[PDB]
């Protein structure tokens, strides 16, 4: 298992416009395509996405290749992120994948306002930091994804996965 496998878990795989979990429209593999309402605006942002007219419909490897620049981005986004690079620096292999994940769903804004939690994954305090990741609407929202990353951060393995 790899940040790859494990997200695209997590997200799945859709090769037309399709509704997120908040009602946003996204593609692929959790690629989110605009916050807005209009599916027009997301056609749109789409072909810009892709680089050609694709009338809402794309293929594996588009899909594919939206996936490899997002977790690029997601990756990047936390080494530039002041409140973020030092809890990935200071962990394992398997928790910095469980970061990253956060991180692609939610923003790396979103996710340096888990202060707490992110203090108490640095110090290597499992447990506590898992019962304070669950404290968030994300936890409430989607839960079983939830639960999935934070088992993650608790034991450093995979099995939530397997
Ligand atoms: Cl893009
Ligand atoms: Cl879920």
């Amino acid at each position: 298992m790899n940040i790859f496998e494990m997200l695209r878990i997590d997200e799945g795989l859709r090769l037309k416009i399709y509704k997120d979990t908040e009602g946003y429209y996204t593609i692929g593999i959790g690629h989110l395509l605009t916050k807005s309402p209009s599916l027009n605006a997301a056609k749109s942002e789409l072909d810009k996405a892709i680089g050609r007219n694709t009338n809402g419909v794309i293929t594996k490897d588009e899909a594919e290749k939206l996936f490899n620049q997002d977790v690029d981005a997601a990756v990047r986004g936390i080494l530039r992120n002041a409140k973020l690079k030092p809890v990935y620096d200071s962990m394992d292999a398997v928790r910095r994948a469980a970061l990253i994940n956060m991180v692609f769903q939610m923003g790396e804004t979103g996710v340096a306002g888990f202060t707490n939690s992110l203090r108490m994954l640095q110090q290597k305090r499992w447990d506590e930091a898992a019962v304070n990741l669950a404290k968030s609407r994300w936890y409430n929202q989607t839960p079983n994804r939830a639960k999935r990353v934070i088992t993650t951060f608790r034991t450093g393995t995979w099995d939530a996965y397997k």
